[PDB]
């Protein structure tokens, strides 16, 4: 079972002071603060191991080789992936939704197709599918909401067609905290030939993920979500398919021959699609945060966060005029508004307060238009925040509505 | 001037051991030991300032947000371009030239159009050239190389015409320490309109770089040669060029509004060309190598630099049977090989006395057929590495020739 005060004497950040008060971080949603297990591993690499990686001969090239290579085995176990060979390194969620619309993208979606994305997409997941269906003259057709942040699926029937190429579907949304059903949609979008995109960049911290038990076609998550380093994160992709796409970005270590006469021949995959000297130093960050949360267990953590979500929303019923976006079984996030106050003023007054929450559009101005507001405020509770924090932040809204009113 | 001995004292790596003898590490052109204080300046960030980076209100996001562009100002004068807007945050070189060669390359570089790039260059400034040729129907143009290892210059009348767009070409070779003369060729280039990219991956460390006196339209390094963390590099491009140039990778922070009836409109440069969380950890990284390089001196660094590298040849000259690819003027590295024995092998041997150089092709394959051998061995002379370094390599080649002979 969970102990929320062991994990945050692993957080350094944590006893920070902000304004010359305590912080209290409410923005993991945007990064995760990092424990000194992740921030220690990547320093004592550099510190002791460090070297270039392309299975250079001499022995620290080779071992640093090694471990890149058990980083990839780690994160394919820790998403339950058939195959290490399955996982392609990415500098995040963004780079790899990228690379599958241009590398499978380019070759599998053809003018007058279609594809699916819905209204809570992150820009991560809207922007390179637009993108995609400008070059190829192509539909982004979308799945829109309803009032209480959830997909409206009866709408299913009228976008999928024999046309429709790809779903590309967010597991959790950062802004509603909505969990998608996505075993259900990837179920019917196989029905029809088309391939499913996951964006579990909001999924992989809160509970365990299984790509196998979902059948996604390709699933993406960021490492600096998940506890750990910048610059670094997971494309997975089904060995069938990632090893039929051409390469995206060209150059050393993708290649198996390079000749000015006679072209350029590529490596296998997930190599291929890995082009010039890797981020080794976030790889190996990145498999320390994977133990670090293994270790912690990912059932623990999803029970203590579900129980502080809990206490969150019964507490901020205390709050007058809050108006809450998205479901009651919500992940990890509460967006919400105060009165007719700007979400800008309102993060002022909690940052004021040390209390660090986003304000916004959250990258997600598609789903701010169907609420019909410019901006949220949105508070994440992760699996080192308290019951105390979520106090201060329900007693700052509280002071911030009398203060304004 | 330069202390050897200070410099060594910081970077923790030097003191390891490998195969239990003493390291000599002479591979920092395949990448750069670092620093603590380039170790540190990213693990205290991570410790006590970390936060999301795009302009969020709250205090640790708004002061990361201004760390950052308070190193891509510093990178912005460390190389003198003329404004810090000039320069683009990337994964490294290779990532730099494949954001330039599909951004500009596809809105510029059309069917019966010709792309000039040399024989020396490394695979980075290839394989994306082939695939932008490949793309649009154009003509990939070779400035083949001299047996000394400098450019046939003589060539350039035949290879540029009124249809050149561009000349992509190293400032220094990886494999021959070649210096080109680049301020002359850029001269000639623009003289037909043409474009150039410089590849600057091997030039940045050994001496001051100078973009505004080298009048380059684009020019890329990586920030683990420089003495800094894996995952980052800087594209630069002049402010006229970046300013028409469409964006590459779409997402978030890129992007201005984001409708899924309207279409998306995208933000300003350079923040047009960074999609997504930026590799932060490694900003604050690079940074702090810019200042550590700074306050060495890049011409305290390349007078002892040039002294150690007239040391190794003149002491090589006592190893039987080697060969030396490359002109005498060379910067950073020396190829070789010894006898007719493979390069893994005198590697391996190397290895076995606890030296570090790189064998095969470095990344150079029509460099290697150029000199008609499949492999070189090369070993890199950096700031940190000492006579008694040298001395090691010479032995080991001595008496490897002679167990082998
Ligand atoms: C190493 C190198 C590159 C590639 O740099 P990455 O950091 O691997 O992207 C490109 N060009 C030259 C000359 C190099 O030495
Ligand atoms: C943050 C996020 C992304 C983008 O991740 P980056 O790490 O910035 O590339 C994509 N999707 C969702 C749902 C996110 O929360
Ligand atoms: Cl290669
Ligand atoms: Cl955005």
């Amino acid at each position: 079972i969970f102990s929320v005060d062991k994990v945050r004497a692993d957080f350094p950040v944590l006893s920070r002071e902000v304004n010359g008060l305590p912080l209290a971080y409410l923005d993991s949603a945007a990064s995760a603060q990092k424990p000194s297990q992740v921030i220690d591993a990547e320093a004592e690499f550099y510190r002791h191991g460090y070297a270039a990686v392309h299975r250079g001969i001499h022995t620290l090239s080779a071992q640093a080789t090694e471990k890149m290579e058990n980083v990839r085995k780690r994160a394919s176990l820790f998403i339950n992936a058939r195959s290490a060979e399955e996982l392609v390194f990415v500098r995040g969620t963004t780079e790899g939704i990228n690379l599958v619309a241009n590398s499978w993208g380019n070759s599998n979606v053809r003018a007058g197709d279609n594809i699916i994305i819905s209204q809570m997409e992150h820009h991560a997941n809207i922007v390179p599918w637009q993108m995609l269906c400008a070059r190829v003259g192509a539909e982004l057709r979308v799945i829109p909401l309803n009032p209480d942040g959830t997909l409206q699926l009866e709408t299913l029937p009228t976008l999928f067609d024999e046309k429709t190429r790809l779903l590309a579907i967010t597991h959790v949304s950062n802004v509603l905290g909505t969990e998608n059903p996505l075993a259900e949609m990837i179920t019917l979008a196989h029905q029809h030939g088309a391939k499913v995109l996951v964006d579990g960049a909001q999924a992989v911290m809160h509970h365990p993920v299984d790509v196998q038990a979902l059948d996604c076609d390709f699933y993406v998550f960021s490492g600096h979500k998940l506890y750990g380093p910048t610059g670094i994160g997971i494309l997975y992709v089904k060995e069938a398919l990632l090893q039929e796409m051409p390469p995206w970005e060209g150059g050393g270590s993708m290649i198996a021959t390079v000749s000015l006469s006679e072209g350029t021949t590529w490596t296998k995959a997930p190599w291929r699609f890995e082009a010039g000297t890797p981020n080794t130093g976030g790889i190996i960050g990145l498999g320390a945060a994977l133990e670090y949360v293994s270790a912690l267990g990912l059932n623990n953590i999803a029970e203590y966060e579900q129980n502080l979500m809990h206490y969150a929303l019964s507490q901020l019923e205390s709050v007058p005029d809050l108006t809450l976006y998205g479901p009651q079984n919500r992940l990890g996030v509460i967006a919400f508004n105060l009165g007719k106050h700007h979400a800008y003023d309102v993060g002022s007054f909690l940052d004021n307060y040390g209390i660090a929450v986003r304000t916004g559009h959250h990258c997600a101005m598609p789903l701010m238009a169907y609420y019909n507001v410019p901006a949220m405020c949105r508070a994440s509770l992760a699996m080192y925040n308290t019951h105390e924090e979520v106090d201060r932040l329900v007693t700052g809204l509280q002071r911030i509505h009398r203060l304004l009113g």
